[PDB]
């Protein structure tokens, strides 16, 4: 259904901060080239209306989560970002990691099925990176090594105990 057309155009909306473009999605468009994926990322650091960013099964690669981690230090806007069926591999996905020790608005994240598979120790080290981001609520990965499992859903649930305590704490005091 959708394709070149509706990207370059929907790249278009994005830069002029489009009020009616909450959402993009890009789930199984074929032959979108790297460089105008990473556009997207681009346009979207100052993009103030879109909560959710899909490209599922666009052949993104590490220049892809690169630039997308670049945009999540900057973006106070989007809150679910979907990397499903991609070709990011560990690298890229440290990066976007590291890249939510300066966000506190992404709150779901999914990386799901990337023909390059992760390995251990980025296992090991994004449980070590979420330890630090307190509002990301659900990560979409199925890990390998049962310790970074069990860490990650226990912060997860962490995260989701400090943002009730949070809103109870402004809802309390604010009488
Ligand atoms: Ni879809
Ligand atoms: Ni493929
Ligand atoms: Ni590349
Ligand atoms: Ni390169
Ligand atoms: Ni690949
Ligand atoms: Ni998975
Ligand atoms: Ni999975
Ligand atoms: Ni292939
Ligand atoms: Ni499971």
């Amino acid at each position: 259904e959708p394709n070149s057309t509706d990207v370059e155009e929907t790249l278009e909306r994005i830069k002029n901060n489009d009020p009616k473009l909450e959402e993009v999605n890009l789930n199984n468009i074929r032959n979108i080239p790297i460089p105008t994926l990473k556009a997207y990322a681009e346009a979207l650091k100052e993009n103030s209306y879109v909560k959710k960013f899909a490209l599922a099964n666009t052949r993104a690669d590490d220049h892809v989560a690169f630039a997308i981690a670049i945009m999540l230090k900057a973006n106070k806007t989007i809150t679910s970002l979907n990397l499903d069926s991609n070709h990011i591999t560990g690298k890229g996905i440290l990066a976007i990691f590291r890249a939510l020790l300066q966000n506190n608005t992404l709150t779901e994240l999914r990386f799901h099925n990337q023909r390059h598979i992760c390995g251990g120790k980025t296992e090991m080290e994004i449980a070590k990176l979420l330890k630090e981001n307190t509002t990301l609520l659900k990560l979409g990965y199925h890990f390998e090594l049962a310790g970074p499992r069990m860490t990650v859903t226990n912060l997860l649930s962490r995260n989701m105990d400090k943002q009730r305590q949070k809103r109870l704490q402004e809802q309390r005091q604010a009488q």
